[PDB]
């Protein structure tokens, strides 16, 4: 039971086909749209805010380089732009982990609390079953760094 994910009514993430007809419903009445494609951190705005995040092509796009970008786009939107919606390019929830660092830097919540709350269990990326280790890492490396 997931696929969506979706964090209060300001944040709004996709996944899988999903990503369709909720970036399109709120692409009607949205503001900063998180185009995870390319282009690095680009600050376009076809209808208003078009963010534009550097994405790789092996294995799952390491995420670790986007905890200030999320956190930055994801904030600057919510303290003035309104309704911050991050696609998805590969059926994976990478674009709910962005959100995670929002939540982590933001809310203070650690990737622990943070993803249990953007969605419920079930859904793990990568190697990571039956494992309590990653923990401090995502905490010092968003909320401390």
């Amino acid at each position: 039971q997931g696929g969506p994910v979706e964090i209060l009514p300001y944040l709004f993430l996709g996944s899988c086909s999903h990503s369709s007809d909720l970036q399109g419903l709120q692409a009607c009445g949205i503001t900063a749209v998180l185009n995870v494609s390319a282009s690095c951190p680009n600050h376009f705005e076809g209808l208003f805010r078009y963010k534009s995040i550097p994405v790789e092509d092996n294995q799952m796009v390491e995420i670790s380089a986007w905890f200030q970008e999320a956190i930055g786009f994801i904030d600057w939107v919510k303290n003035s732009g309104g309704r911050v919606l991050v696609h998805s390019q590969a059926g994976i929830s990478r674009s709910a982990t962005i959100c995670l660092a929002y939540l982590m830097q933001s809310r203070r919540v650690r990737l622990d609390e943070a993803f249990d709350f953007v969605k419920q269990r079930r859904g793990v990326i990568s190697p990571n079953f039956s494992f309590m280790g990653q923990l401090l890492q995502f905490e010092t490396q968003v909320l401390c760094h």
